[PDB]
DNA sequence: TCAAAAGTTGCGAAGCAAC
């Protein structure tokens, strides 16, 4: 009588086991101890909640609180007294689709005879109809509280959508990541797909019913109920015009597939509706504990207990208090900012720091298509920003005095995540007009050391490398700037800080002024700096400007010292210096060290080291002509269209930094030699396309021009040079894209493709796609990236290499038993219920069912314990265990398959996790829970803003958060699980495709042909032994370090080291013969430990 | 390379065939 006496007017007993129609609505949901929402009970859910939205005070009594939002305001009343009209309308629509579904083929006629229409895929609605006379028909309190929620999330959907990469369209259209068309990544982005759209939906629904799933009853019955009503309210959606439905086949670039996918898209609203400054009226008024709001005072968001997009994986106790620690920030309003931006305008923000506006005939179809997508990034963050601001210019007068929180959660690689779309920590727009930093400095003197702060602040925006010179030098620059090209642009922001008024070329003058400088940053150190000279009382500035302790190359530094292996190298320790690890030499920071010592960093040494790989390769074909010309095409055709390699008249080559800037980043991350090979070509063709556009441009001022000066005017200094460089393009294009160098033996030879592009080329259509783009990446892949990929080695070493490929075999071996053992036991479980009467295929298993055979998988390590982390590589959500539809809609369309929480293969995805997470992952966490943390900080991701105030400790802290975060040991973890693992695997019982796939990690292409099952077993066993090793040798060179003085400037804005308090010196000691004194520590530590296991 | 997942529709009432 709990259920049953809410609703006894439903359709069916509520019996498993009965015989004629049976009611899974109420065997599957049952009444929560405590209630949920507060339209469970009511007759009519839309005129109770609509007469509550109609006044203060019955919004007050109908949630029981002392005062509502002030932004509840006359002009918002009115904006929700049309929403709720518009939604009966949909109602009516709900209503009549039902009828014509029961009318056609006698469904209804049927279904009154005893057919279990209730059952079907496309009939799971029948569970919530009630008998009326000769037919059926809704109820009324379920389908107006599935209303309700609509109507919330037509207002919200689109700024809690996520965020798909080329890496999740290609997933999609199923189409090769590294051939992905132009357009088709933005045009995704746009709209949202037909399953996260309907499961979005979904979730609103289930939770404005307020009701609790029961555990023994079906999956296909918990989750398609309220699926089935998700897909029917969208379509109600779509016929009322409030959202568009596209349809996009893959048949017009690709051929051979055959895929057609639809995209949903969300009609926006106006920029000045009232309804922008409270959008939350509907969820604060059902649920008891809403989750879409804003916090202002002291209001604290709550501690998330699971992580992001992973309900098996919980919370440590230390990550948890971290939570806690950056939830209690508070954020502020800077109001000179805001009245910046809106007296500037939406159009000329577009202008000044997009792409402004736009002639599609004077421009690339291609070129085209990229400049639209970053005006979109601009637009939205503009519009999002402020309608932030209408609510909180309702809590008070005084915006400026109005504390805001955010909401973190952990990301599945240990990383602290804001929580939302546009928020401080990822839209630029949204940093620079609120922040938790602030400062009262005195700035009446040129010689106090609050003026030096307040410099190093103003010189870091305006991009000036304040970490590699001094202090003294810093200034210097700066003074330059400020009287320089700077001086029209901060007499322009004086007379509006006294006026309120912009010239008509403000963006001319601003343009002109920062030239290459020009970001968003760089405006608020303009707005400060003018501030501070109309300022009458200099002695008690107050300012939000701050510094940030950026990490120098944090990324490779970070693996080189986690997952190095054996003695110490004179080279290790040269390099490891470039990154802020400093032996023998106390109180010294990374300014005295680019200043005096070194001036290269990671990146400069990676591009030295690959001209010596160069030009190996290229002395290694000396006697090839045919092999020597395709190499010079392909660094002549980079000349023209990269600023970063140079071709000189005498035939020298000069590379600079910026070509070993993503390529290190990414092999890091165990991307292949194919990513970093279509990745280079792409920037490549970016060049071409818009070099297309200023023939077009050039033709219309002068038709009469000639060819090659429309395209190489600007770079040729007589007509000649023009016409020389025409040629070089037009017979590199042919060369490349007609032959192709194939591998084999070991020696490169020419194959011809007989594709070669020959024609004449259009300004305005010109591509380059096909086979034309396989060619391309096919000269890259095995002239450029092979010596690009020894040259990083070089200087990363040998040893770390060596680490991480056993690291990605161990993981990837374990992740496919996990697999494969999961499907084989959800198999033995549907074949025991095929001899059930009462089960029909298609309801799949139970919650408690698939826990069950999960908890079984807990003998073979799945999770991976560091002590204060938690990774679940192998988690995934897949659609193929099930396979099979959950729920479609009634007119037999918008079919949703239904997916799970399974195991998938891993594949190159363990290096990352071990990097990230141990990492700056794990550095961040240590930040905000150590004894003496900073405040009032926000912590981008290897990255931190500080005030003016405390600069200097806060670098201190930030130093020792990293040097706790390098004793860590991510080898020892894997190690541990790997090793329980292969105590309890049984190899005899897997499948023979998993049998394959495990020998593919394991064995030599040779050995592999034709191996068994004890050959496979035994050469796992191997990597076991070879993961042993390394962390005992990563184990003693953490503790032969820390009995030497360091110095410790990762973070290197400031000049603030830390020291480890050693009691050995290694000063005086070139770095050969600091070598020589650390090996010989590293082995009276391994004799100790030997002798104790005899012992 | 890490941070989610991925086609649509007639016929008949599940799952293959056509586009």
């Amino acid at each position: 009588e709990g259920i049953d006496a809410v609703y006894p007017s439903l359709v069916g007993t509520a019996d498993s086991k009965a015989e004629g129609i049976k009611n899974y609505f109420k065997l599957s949901f049952t009444l929560p101890e405590e209630q949920k929402s507060r339209t469970v009970g009511s007759e009519a859910p839309l005129k109770d909640v609509a007469q509550a939205l109609s006044s203060r005070a019955r919004y007050e009594l109908f949630t029981e609180k002392e005062t509502a939002n002030p932004a509840f305001n006359g002009e918002v009343i009115k904006r929700y007294k049309e929403l709720m009209e518009h939604g009966e309308g949909i109602a009516d629509i709900l209503r009549s689709r039902l009828a014509k579904f029961l009318n056609t083929k006698d469904v209804g006629k049927r279904f009154a005879q005893g057919t279990e229409a209730n059952r079907w895929v496309g009939g799971k609605l029948l569970n919530i109809v009630e008998q009326d006379g000769d037919t059926f028909k809704y109820n009324e309190q379920l389908l107006q509280t599935a209303v309700l929620a609509g109507l919330q999330w037509r207002l919200t959907a689109t700024s809690n959508t996520a965020i798909k990469d080329a890496k999740d369209v290609a997933a999609i259209t199923g189409i090769d990541q590294a051939l992905l068309p132009e357009g088709l990544v933005e045009q995704f982005d746009t709209g949202m797909t037909l399953t996260e759209a309907v499961s979005s939906l979904a979730q609103k629904i289930e939770s404005y019913w307020g009701l609790s799933r029961n555990p023994n009853a079906p999956l296909g019955y918990t989750k398609g109920i309220p699926t089935a009503m998700a897909a029917e309210i969208l379509a109600a959606f779509v016929e009322s015009t409030d959202v568009v439905e596209n349809i996009v086949d893959m048949s017009e670039i690709d051929p051979d597939n055959k895929k057609t996918i639809g995209l949903y898209t969300i009609t926006e609203l106006d920029s000045f509706d009232p309804i922008n400054s409270f959008p939350t009226a509907i969820e604060e008024a059902v649920l008891v504990n809403p989750t879409e709001k804003m916090f202002f005072g002291d209001d604290i968001p709550p501690v998330a207990n699971t992580q992001l997009r992973n309900p098996a994986v919980r919370n440590t106790p230390e990550q948890k208090a971290a939570l806690k620690a950056e939830q209690a920030t508070e954020f502020y309003v800077h109001t000179p900012m805001v009245q910046f931006y809106e007296t500037l305008g939406k159009d000329r923000i577009l202008e000044l720091m997009g792409a402004g506006t736009l002639n599609k005939e004077l421009l690339n179809d291609n070129h085209a298509k990229s400049l639209e997508g970053k005006n979109r990034s601009v637009e939205d963050s503009y519009n999002q920003l402020f309608s932030v601001i209408e609510q909180v210019r309702a809590q008070s007068e005084d915006i400026s005095t109005v504390p805001i929180h955010y909401a973190y959660n952990m990301t599945r690689v240990g990383r602290m995540q804001m929580l939302g779309k546009y928020n401080p920590q990822s839209a630029k727009l949204v940093r620079e007009a609120i922040l938790p930093t602030k400062a009262t400095l005195d700035l009446s003197n040129q010689n106090n050391e609050d003026f030096s702060a307040f410099q190093l602040g103003l010189a870091q925006a305006l991009d000036i490398k304040v970490h590699t010179m001094t202090r003294e030098v810093m200034s210097d620059e700066l003074t330059k700037l400020l009287e320089g090209n700077l001086k029209p642009a901060i007499d322009m922001m004086v007379e509006f800080n006294t006026t309120g008024s912009l010239p008509e070329n403000a963006v001319d003058v601003l343009n002109t002024a920062l030239g290459d400088r020009k970001s968003f940053v760089a405006l608020m150190a303009l707005m400060e700096y003018s501030r501070y000279l109309v300022a009458e009382d200099k002695s008690a500035f107050v300012t939000p400007l701050y510094v940030e302790a950026d990490g120098v190359t944090n990324g490779p530094i970070n693996a080189m010292m986690l997952m190095t292996g054996g003695l110490f190298t004179p080279d290790w320790i040269r390099n490891i210096a470039k990154g802020g690890l400093f032996i023998g030499s106390p109180n010294k920071t990374m300014n005295e060290h680019r200043s005096t010592a070194d001036n290269n960093d990671l990146y400069q040494a990676s591009t030295n080291a690959l001209m010596e790989s160069l030009g190996k390769l290229r002395s290694n074909y000396a006697s090839n002509m045919p092999i020597q010309s395709q190499i010079d095409s392909l660094l002549s055709l980079m000349d023209l269209f990269l600023p970063d390699i140079n071709l000189g008249e005498n035939g020298a080559l000069e590379l600079k930094r910026g070509i070993a800037k993503n390529p290190l980043t990414i092999t890091i991350y165990g991307s292949g030699a194919r990513g970093i090979a279509g990745k280079l070509v792409s920037s490549v063709t970016d060049a071409i396309y818009e070099r297309m556009s200023d023939v077009l441009k050039a033709r219309a001022k002068d038709p009469n021009i000639s060819a090659a000066m429309a395209m190489f005017g600007k770079q040729a200094a007589s007509e000649a040079h023009a016409e020389e460089l025409l040629a070089r393009f037009l017979k590199d294009m042919e060369t490349l894209t007609s032959t192709v160098p194939v591998k084999r033996k070991g020696v490169l030879e020419l194959q011809s493709t007989g594709t070669g592009a020959k024609g004449k080329i259009n300004p305005k259509t010109y591509t380059i796609k096909g086979e034309q783009l396989k060619a391309l990446q096919e000269n890259m892949l095995h002239f450029f990236v092979e010596p690009l990929r020894n040259g990083i080695t070089q200087t990363v070493g040998e040893s770390l290499v060596y680490s991480t490929e056993q690291l990605q075999k161990a993981t990837q071996i374990q992740s496919v038993v996990l697999e494969d053992m999961f499907k084989q036991r959800v198999q033995e479980k549907l074949a025991e219920k095929a001899k059930d009467p009462t089960w029909k295929k298609g309801d799949f298993l139970t919650q408690k069912e698939l826990n069950d055979i999960q908890a079984s998988l807990n003998n073979l390590a799945p999770m991976i314990e560091t002590g204060s982390q938690t990774f679940y590589i192998a988690g995934s959500e897949n659609a193929e265990v099930a396979n099979q539809v959950l729920a479609t809609n009634l007119d037999d369309r918008m079919r949703v398959p239904m997916s799970i929480y399974a195991p998938a293969q891993a594949g190159v995805a363990g290096i990352p996790f071990m990097t990230i997470g141990t990492g700056d992952g794990m550095m961040m966490q240590t930040l905000s829970t150590m004894k003496g943390a900073p405040k009032n900080t926000l912590k981008i991701f290897d990255g931190m803003n500080i005030g003016l105030n405390d600069i200097t400790d806060a670098s201190r802290k930030a130093n020792e958060a990293v040097y706790t975060s390098w004793q860590g040991n991510p080898i020892k973890n894997v190690y541990e699980s790997y090793a329980k693992f292969m105590k309890n695997v049984d190899f005899s019982k897997l499948s023979p495709e998993a049998l394959e796939a495990i020998g593919k990690s394991a064995l030599e292409y040779d050995q592999r042909e034709n191996a068994t099952v004890d050959d496979i077993a035994n050469a796992a066993s191997l990597i076991e032994r070879n993961l042993r090793n390394i962390a005992l040798g990563v184990d003693i060179r953490h503790k032969v370090l820390d009995k030497v003085n360091l110095s410790i400037d990762q973070m290197a804005a400031v000049g603030a080291p830390y020291q480890n308090n050693g009691k050995i010196d290694l000063s005086n000691m070139t770095p050969e013969q600091q070598a020589d004194e650390l090996n010989k520590l590293f082995r009276e530590e391994l004799e100790a430990r030997k002798q104790k296991v005899a012992k």
